[PDB]
């Protein structure tokens, strides 16, 4: 017994979604600025409106995927008299501070509202493993969870909209490092005919590993104290000057391993040299 | 039956290395510039021995683990003369340069040599999920792969002994990169009263997906050609800039992200703003 449900935005991510509803059994009405976007859901059953407003007043559940939300605004401005009674699920990236003043406007509109994130890529869009987070009221939460759940696992955060974004920029920074590293070692080892292909198996298992010093790490950082049990800055400050040397040498650009080298020299002036790694953030505040 | 093995270098992973081996049933001999890091291990059944060389003398099968390759030849320059029929597993940490130098040395003076990279803290020496990682000769890894399999999962990289190194600073690189954005993620969440424990589980179920997009990146990075399927440069640069935003408002230091922006542009101005992100590697080189 599925509900009527809308999506605004048929970009990458939003085509996505509007897939999903669709194949969940919704009866999916969608819009975007570019309606050629819009030609493969049709299709497959979606109905394209020839505006927002159309849309919004088609489903009593809508969910906006577009660029940002100053977009959200100019493609909703024309609706707000519609969206009294109605559900707004924006899973917009945002600041914890848009996500804020989004939901006293959609409030002020007469809508529920819940903030969310999309903790992968589209294709992973369906998939209960991929986390969605949300924040919101409970109420709304609650109602409207079984929806949700079609996209994936729906984790509410708490009342704050805010806490989504803070939790989602957090993780994009986290996804955003990882990535840069892992290029950075692959240029490197590939400058010896090692392809990426071969190289990033490893890659993926060490990520188990790192994930398991991140989980002993956390009390540390929670404590603002850094135990040298494992690791010491000491030790990895002259680790990394052999990946600076290795980089180097194969024509690698070192911003990235300079940075973080700078970072653990920062800790250590600052009396962390035989601390973990995770007194690093001792410099970062 | 397991062999006699020594142990040079009783820091935080020598230590556990020589327990590791002590546990397996082996005859563990071990030295120490500093002998007191080695009375745990006497009082369990390892015998100390004054020089290196006494100890390199005592077993067929050495592993050194001190904090670099200059402290190996300085340590084991007085026993050249001990080295032949003997095998030599260096798990120093190194560049790959070290490391084939180091079995040209090792060679010369009679002995087998193997090169190796510890993927893993002190407390996960023993678990055969933890890789080693090794570079040399087949039958030398072949000959020995029961013993190093006490130490973990013993993987074999190939005849070039710079293998082991050129992956292992590689993968340190991605370590410090995830850690670094973990704690920068952690402190900004942090400041909302969200501690490092609550957060972390969400950034370690999140590395699973990260690591799944490494997976996906990998064949773009070999091919020099990143199709815009899932996610655009153009977009990941806008949802940064609420991380820095959301980090500046609450005391972080921005200089990781920061960095992590620019290459973003580096990339888009190069033309790969609508290309995935594996496109960065392109401003890497
Ligand atoms: N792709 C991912 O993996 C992913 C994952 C998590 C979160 N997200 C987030 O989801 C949101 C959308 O991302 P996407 O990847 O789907 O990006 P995308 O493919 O570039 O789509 C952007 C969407 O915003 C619309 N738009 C932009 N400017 C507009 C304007 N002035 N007026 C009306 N509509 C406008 C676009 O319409 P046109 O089609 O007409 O240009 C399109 O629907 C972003 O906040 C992103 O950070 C993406
Ligand atoms: N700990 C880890 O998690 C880990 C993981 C993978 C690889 N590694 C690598 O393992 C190696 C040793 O690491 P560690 O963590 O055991 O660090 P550590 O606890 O600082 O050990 C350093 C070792 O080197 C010796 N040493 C240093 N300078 C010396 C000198 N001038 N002459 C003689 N001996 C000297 C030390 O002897 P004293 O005790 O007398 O100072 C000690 O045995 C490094 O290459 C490191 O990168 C460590």
């Amino acid at each position: 017994h599925p509900p009527a449900v809308t999506v605004i935005g048929l970009g990458l991510m939003g085509s996505a979604l509007a897939a999903v509803l669709l194949d969940a059994g919704c009866p999916t009405t969608v819009w975007n600025r570019s309606a050629h976007k819009a030609q493969s859901l049709v299709d497959r059953g979606a109905r394209l409106t020839g505006t927002p407003r159309e849309a919004v007043e088609a489903s009593p559940f809508v969910i906006v995927c577009v660029l940002d939300y100053d977009v959200l605004y100019s493609v909703l401005a024309p609706s707000v008299d519609a969206l009294a009674g109605k559900v707004l699920v924006n899973l917009t990236s945002g600041s914890p501070e848009q996500a804020r003043e989004a939901m006293a406007w959609a409030r002020s509109h007469g809508a529920d509202y819940l903030d969310g994130a999309i903790m992968t890529t589209p294709p992973g869009v369906g998939s209960p493993e991929m986390m969605f987070l949300y924040g919101g009221p409970d109420d709304v939460f609650d109602a409207h969870r079984q929806t949700l759940a079609f996209l994936g696992d729906p984790l509410h955060l708490g009342d704050d909209p805010g806490l989504a974004s803070l939790y989602d920029v957090a993780l994009l920074g986290l996804m955003w490092s990882t990535l840069t590293g892992w290029l950075h070692g692959t240029a490197l080892v590939g400058a010896e005919k090692t392809s990426a292909t071969t190289f990033t198996p490893f890659a993926v298992r060490w990520l188990t590993a790192v994930a398991g010093f991140l989980t002993t790490y956390a009390p540390q950082v929670d404590a603002g104290r850094y135990p040298g049990d494992d690791a010491t800055v000491d030790v990895q400050i002259a680790s990394i000057d052999h990946l600076l040397h290795a980089a180097a040498s194969r024509g690698v650009d070192n911003a990235l391993p300079e940075l973080l080298k700078s970072v653990m020299e920062q800790a250590r002036a600052a009396g962390h040299g035989s601390d973990s790694y995770a007194s690093v953030i001792e410099v970062l505040r």
